[PDB]
Order: structure tokens, then sequence, then C-alpha cells
């Protein structure tokens, strides 16, 4: 044999093994020195949080320490599904754009500290689209750390139309801690992050129209929502719950001057070839933890249709699954038939050194 999948994260590992419904292990992609043993990885380096320092080898969706990253796939194996990753293919994700010598050093690892008979990187977003069942369409991805924009034309991403927002999930609780605190209430430790993060998953919510629902925030408590703290204190949450998702359509709210993610998608399709922009309009899929905010489709479907020409046929799909559709795509990747002549194998590995990635992924 069974593979194993493995989707890396800035905020959250997703681990498995092919051909299950969804992976078996999600984590946090950290790992904390004391200020017991050497180290510690995942949610007992959270929990220990207070006597070490936390080192996040994964950033906006880059791996960018490697002694580290090894800790985390090591601990993936050995503690969090219980495999000796010498007896099992191993497929690992990627980000959009990632660099040569990343995707080299990945291989490396696998092969030669982790001993794998076989392995393969794949890029997240086609994971994303593969996993909604079709091979041709746009992936919105947005996790913790980044937010891409990935054409994706008969299987493979389209490079050169990539957009890139360094705007995504830390930044939205980071922007929920300042206006709950603006309202009144206090959120500015590490443990009140966590807090809010909890709030942003559970309450908010994209406004079909800003406007609106400010006025209707304004008018009437309809959209208080309450929230009990652990201490068992009860806040209410009102226009905050539209307000924090609402920077990814308006970036300026936080500062950022980028173009929101509905005018992302559209720039994107526009630098592909004309003949195939139709198929990305009609397959614009959703993808990673940020996206699941309710009212989103119907957002990026209203902001779309206003962008794009008005004969034009737009199709948004979100799926329920979309907190793991990565992961999803890559356990379908790997367990189809005609996926196993692709794997890179320990053989070829051995022959031509880590640069087959490139070749082969
Ligand atoms: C219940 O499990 C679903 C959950 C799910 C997750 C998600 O993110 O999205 C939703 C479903 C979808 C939006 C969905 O919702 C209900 C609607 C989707 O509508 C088209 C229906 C999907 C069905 C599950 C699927 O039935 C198995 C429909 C089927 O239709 C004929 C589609 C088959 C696709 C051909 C297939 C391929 C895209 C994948 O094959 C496994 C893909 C890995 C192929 C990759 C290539 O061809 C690469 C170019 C080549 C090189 C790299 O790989 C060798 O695609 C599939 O077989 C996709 C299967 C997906 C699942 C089994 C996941
Ligand atoms: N229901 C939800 N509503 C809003 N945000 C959510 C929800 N569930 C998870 N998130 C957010 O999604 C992010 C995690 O998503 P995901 O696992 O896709 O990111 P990642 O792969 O760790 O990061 P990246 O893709 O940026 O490298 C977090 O910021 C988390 O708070
Ligand atoms: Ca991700
Ligand atoms: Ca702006």
């Amino acid at each position: 044999t069974t593979a194993l999948v493995c989707d890396n994260g800035s905020g959250l590992v997703k681990a498995g093994f092919a051909g299950d419904d969804a992976p078996r292990a999600v984590f946090p992609s950290i790992v904390g020195r004391p200020r017991q043993k050497d180290s510690y990885v995942g949610d007992e380096a959270q929990s220990k949080r207070g006597i070490l320092t936390l080192k996040y080898p994964i950033e906006h969706g880059i791996i960018t320490n490697w002694d580290d990253m090894e800790k985390i796939w090591h601990h993936t194996f050995y503690n969090e599904l219980r495999v000796a990753p010498e007896e099992h293919p191993t497929l690992l994700t990627e980000a959009p754009l990632n660099p040569k010598a990343n995707r080299e050093k990945m291989t490396q690892i696998m092969f030669e500290t982790f001993n794998v008979p076989a392995m393969y990187v794949a890029i997240q977003a086609v994971l994303s689209l593969y996993a909604s069942g079709r091979t041709t369409g746009i992936v919105l991805d947005s996790g913790d750390g980044v937010t891409h924009n990935v054409p994706i034309y008969e299987g493979y991403a389209l490079p050169h139309a990539i957009m890139r927002l360094d705007l995504a999930g830390r930044d939205l609780t980071d922007y929920l801690m300042k206006i709950l605190t603006e309202r009144g209430y206090s959120f500015v430790t590490t443990a009140e992050r966590e807090i809010v993060r909890d709030i942003k998953e559970k309450l908010c919510y994209v406004a079909l129209d800003f406007e609106n629902e400010m006025a209707t925030a304004a008018s009437s408590s309809s959209l208080e929502k309450s929230y009990e703290l652990p201490d068992g204190q009860v806040i209410t949450i009102g226009n905050e719950r539209f307000r924090c998702p609402e920077t990814l359509f308006q970036p300026s709210f936080i500062g950022m001057e980028s173009a929101g993610i509905h005018e992302t998608t559209y720039n994107s399709i526009m630098k592909c070839d004309i003949d195939i922009r139709k198929d990305l309009y009609a397959n614009n899929v959703m993808s990673g933890g940020t996206t699941m905010y309710p009212g989103i489709a119907d957002r990026m479907q209203k902001e779309i249709t206003a962008l794009a020409p008005s004969t034009m046929k737009i199709k948004i799909i979100a799926p329920p699954e979309r907190k793991y559709s990565v992961w999803i795509g890559g356990s379908i990747l790997a367990s189809l038939s005609t996926f196993q002549q692709m794997w890179i194998t320990k053989q070829e590995y051995d022959e031509a050194g880590p640069s087959i990635v490139h070749r082969k992924c």
C-alpha cells in the first residue's frame, strides 16, 4: 504494497494510506526543541509549547528547513502512521512553482534517509483538481500560509499563469483577533490566537454582498452569535463573522495592495491560451481550509460573473471535502492502475540521482 500519501502544508500535515477516504493523521507542521527528549513534533510540540522553541519548516507552502522537515516526515511514518517507509511507495505533495533544488532535496531525503522503494511528488492544486473528478480547470488553493491560482489543462499546471498571494488562514486569524480586540474584547496572546482560530472556523462566513451585510449588522442583532471561551465567559461575535474572510476579496483590509481572489482568478485565466479559457471558467475548483467559509462559492460566482464576458458559462465547484482534497487527489492517483509506471523507483534513483524528479514528476 500500500502506498503512503503525505500532504505537507504550512500549517498542517495530512497523511495516510492510498485508498483510504481521508487522511488518518492530521497534525500541526511544527517541531519544538527545549528552551525532555531532544525534539517534539505535531500536537505534542503544541501542547508542550511553553517549554519549547517552535519552528515551522514549511513557509508559504515551501520547505525552508530540511533538518526539521526530516523530523516531521519521520514522526509521520514512525509515530502517526506506524509504518516502515522502506516498505511503501510514498507520494508527497509540493507547492506550485516549487524550486528545482527543493524537489531534488525532497527526493534525496526520501530515498537516502527513509529508504523508500519508490516515490513521487505532485503539485497540491493538481491533486485537488483530480479529487474533483476532472483534469482541466482552475484551482484556487488557500491554506494557512499561502493562496494560489493554478490553471491546469489535461492534467498539467500552466506555470506562466500561476498566481501566488501571501494572504491565507493565519492572516485571517490575526485580523479576527484585531477586530474583536477593537470591539472591546482582548485577543492578543498565543493561547488567544488558538481560541480565535476556533471562532473563525466555527462562526465566520462570506457575505454575498459586504455592504448589505454591514447594514444588517448595524441595524439588528440577527447576525450575532454567542461563543463560549474555555473559562466559561460568553462573548458576542457580530459583523466580524463576515468582515474576517472578506479580506480574501479585499486584501486592503489588512494593508495588502494585492488583487482579491476573484481578480487573481480572472487574471490567471487571462494569462492562458484563449482557446482553453472557457474550460477554466466552467471548472473553478476551490481547495484548502481557507476556502471553507460558507457563502464563498456563491460570492465567487457573483464576482467572476461581473468580470467575465456576458456570454460566459461560469461554475464554482466547492466540495465539502476541500480541507482534505489535496490528500484525496494523492490517494486516488497513487491507487490508479495507470499511475504505477510513473513512480520513481529506488533503482531509477540510484542510477540518476535526485534530479530524476524533474524528468519523472
Ligand atoms: N471551516 C473552516 N473555516 C475557515 N477556515 C478554516 C476552516 N477549517 C480550517 N480552516 C483554516 O484552514 C487553514 C488550514 O488549511 P490547510 O490544511 O489547507 O492549510 P496548509 O496546507 O496547512 O497550508 P498552506 O496550503 O497555506 O501551505 C487554517 O488557517 C485553518 O484555520
Ligand atoms: Ca496546503
Ligand atoms: Ca485593494
